[PDB]
Parts: structure tokens; sequence; C-alpha cells
């Protein structure tokens, strides 16, 4: 011990419209992704996709939270029951119910996400932030 008991390794943009994957090594440098951002056209039904390992033993309660802001003023929560894991080699993968991009000119632009994976303890496995940037187009 620190011997991790969850690693988050990745998040995914699940979309099968988008022309190339759209994925996040979240074992890296959390801080590069400030300074990137994914591209989704305005309107198209997404999916996120949460990858991590469970080393040691039995989570219960596991939470994915997602915060969004335009231009730093906060605009939307959404929190995702992801469940009970165990110990297990093979990493898992949670994914979300289908999320839906805004649309109209308006609406485009960067959007700033603050992501959590925690539990029933409020633990905090990951946070990091990202960036979606809403196009008219690919």
């Amino acid at each position: 011990a620190m011997v991790p008991n969850v690693v988050v390794t990745g998040l995914t943009l699940v979309c099968s419209s988008a022309p190339g994957p759209l994925e996040l090594d979240l074992t890296g440098d959390l801080e590069s992704f400030k300074k990137q951002s994914f591209v989704l056209k305005e309107g198209v039904e997404y999916r996120i996709k949460i990858s991590f390992r469970v080393n040691r033993e039995i989570v219960s309660g596991m939470k994915y939270i997602q915060h969004t802001y335009r231009y730093g003023v906060y605009i939307d929560y959404t929190d995702y029951m992801v469940g009970s894991y165990g110990p297990r080699a093979e990493e898992y993968e949670f994914l979300t119910p289908v999320e839906e991009a805004p649309k109209g000119m308006l609406a485009r632009g960067s959007y700033s996400i603050k992501s959590r994976f925690t539990d029933d303890d409020k633990t905090d496995h990951l946070s990091w932030e990202w960036n979606l940037t809403i196009k008219k187009d690919w």
C-alpha cells in the first residue's frame, strides 16, 4: 500500500460518426489536456467511456462525475452510477448512457469539463480536466 486499489487509465469519447479516435491517456500528464480539445459535430450522440483497473479489493458505489463549464461559468452537473467492481487483471470499461452534443451557432465552441472518478467513501481515484469543442462540422 501505496499499492493503489483503483487506477483510472483512460477516457474515451465513443461516437460512431467521429472521423477518428477521441482518447485521453489518464496515466500521463493531466495538465496537457487543458491545451487540447476534442471536436464533436453539433447534435451528435456520444457516450463517455472510462477505463480503469482494480488491483486489490472490492470497491462499491463507484461514481463518475462531470462538471461542465463554458468560459468558466458552471452550466451542467452530471453524475453516473458505475457500481461495484472487484480486483482483476483485465481492465474494466464503464460506459455512460447516450449524451447529445448541443446544437446551433450560439452553443458552439469550447467547453471545459472537470471529471471525477469516485465512490461511496468519496475517494478521489482520479480527478482531471479536459475540453470539448462543439462545431458545425467535423
